[PDB]
């Protein structure tokens, strides 16, 4: 009784998601991106394609470069990406790295002098998520240990051990800042989702390569958090901003944060062997499949970006909720087995080959209008690298890899 789209349509898409990381993505980061000035990446490509050397750098976007190469050289071995993913580790090692009181600087200028020290739980995050993988990908010890010694140090410093979760921000000698947003974006709230979303991936990562005992009972106690506190089964969205005992303090819906915690939550879930879980999580990650499908689509099979504080849906199409429903809607359809969630997948990856890739400069558009205009902004800067999209394309690929598999 499995319903699955056949051989052709299969492989006629991982082709295309393929063609796109290795020929677009991933070309567009190994060529535009790396500096020769400063060593490392630039922090910024304008619209026009310009890199800006001389930008400031953050952690997050050198972590995502990190990762992502090294993620790429692992699944596919072009020795070209390991060379790359070296490079940033360096840069990273070299600068972003404080070593006297661990973790890493939120942002540093380009020739590497710290810029901005704070220490905050989302750039902890990145930097043990991509130490990890490199370390996946090489075997790199010192990778790995500095990948635990962040672990220790948001552990040490930022776990509220009374209500769970964690502090998200601290100044460079790791004591809480009152100020915990990501940007002028976010709510002067003391927790959100978005930092929780990323420590738990993180420590999946990390799980994999340090089977360690009370990483894992940190790690369900994450996955425990989102299913009891974040997600909300009544609306089957994730609450986005809560108090330090996560009463929700935002009613604003993230579709592109839903259907990425999505399929999250079942990697964690099953990184750490948790049986006993595992029908909870499934059952709330095809309700956030679901909901998304429902509510934050677009016509045409993208997805809007979010619906705001005052109920306002914002349409446009930011490039990396697409990236995230090609994976949650793969994800979707094989954990369900409902292929409608395959067809989902296949809109939105239609949408990103018609209107989010920028054929004519390289790499995706960050917006798209919801009239199909693209937005002038930033090809690279400090919140858009190489880890949604170079992700997506990856987990598409290894996913329909096992779907083929099904002949
Ligand atoms: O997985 C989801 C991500 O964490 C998103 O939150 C990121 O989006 C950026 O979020 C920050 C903080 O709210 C905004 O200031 C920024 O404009 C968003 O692009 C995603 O990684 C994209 O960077
Ligand atoms: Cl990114």
């Amino acid at each position: 009784t499995e319903t699955i789209p056949d051989v052709r349509r299969l492989r006629a898409l991982q082709a295309e998601v393929h063609e796109e990381l290795t020929e677009n993505i991933l070309k567009f980061w190994a060529t535009r991106t790396h500096d020769p000035v400063h060593g490392g990446f630039v922090g910024r490509v304008g619209p026009d394609g310009r890199p800006h050397p001389e930008a400031p750098r953050g952690a997050i976007l050198n972590a995502r470069i990190l990762w992502t190469f090294a993620a790429a050289y692992r699944q596919l071995g072009t020795p070209l990406y390991r060379e790359m993913a070296e490079r940033a580790y360096r840069y990273f090692v070299r600068h972003f790295v404080d070593a006297e009181h661990g973790g890493v600087y939120w942002m540093v200028a380009a020739d590497g002098r710290p810029l901005d020290t704070r220490k905050h739980v989302y750039a902890q995050s990145f930097a043990i998520y991509a130490l990890s993988e490199w370390h996946r990908a090489t075997g790199g010890e010192a990778a790995l240990a500095l990948a635990r010694s962040i672990y220790d140090l948001i552990e040490t410093h930022c776990a509220d051990r009374v209500h769970g979760g964690y502090v998200e921000a601290c100044d460079r000698a790791w004591r809480p800042l009152e100020d915990a947003r990501l940007s002028a974006k976010d709510a002067p709230e003391p927790r959100s989702m978005n930092t929780h979303l990323h420590v738990l991936e993180a420590y999946a990562n990390l799980y994999r390569v340090w089977p360690e005992t009370e990483l894992a009972a940190r790690l369900q106690a994450l996955i425990e958090l989102f299913l009891r506190a974040i997600y909300h089964p009544a609306t089957g969205h994730l609450i986005l901003f809560f108090d330090e005992r996560w009463r929700p303090r935002s009613r604003a819906v993230s579709f592109g944060h839903d259907i990425e915690a999505s399929w999250l939550l079942l990697e964690a879930v099953d990184v750490l062997g948790q049986a006993t879980l595992r029908p909870r999580v499934q059952q709330a990650s095809l309700h956030l499949a679901r909901a998304t499908l429902a509510e934050g689509r677009a016509p045409d099979g993208s997805l809007y970006y979010e619906i705001g504080e005052q109920g306002h849906l914002d349409t446009d199409r930011h490039w990396w909720p697409q990236a995230e429903a090609l994976v949650g809607f793969l994800n979707a359809y094989q954990e369900s087995g409902e292929v409608l969630f395959y067809e989902a997948a296949e809109d939105v990856w239609r949408y990103i080959r018609e209107r989010q890739r920028d054929t004519r400069g390289g790499e995706w558009f960050a917006r798209v209008r919801d009239d199909g205009a693209p937005y002038p902004d930033d090809k690279v800067d400090f919140w858009k690298g190489p880890y949604h999209n170079g992700r997506a394309c990856l987990e598409a690929i290894q996913r329909l890899r096992h779907l083929l598999e099904h002949v």
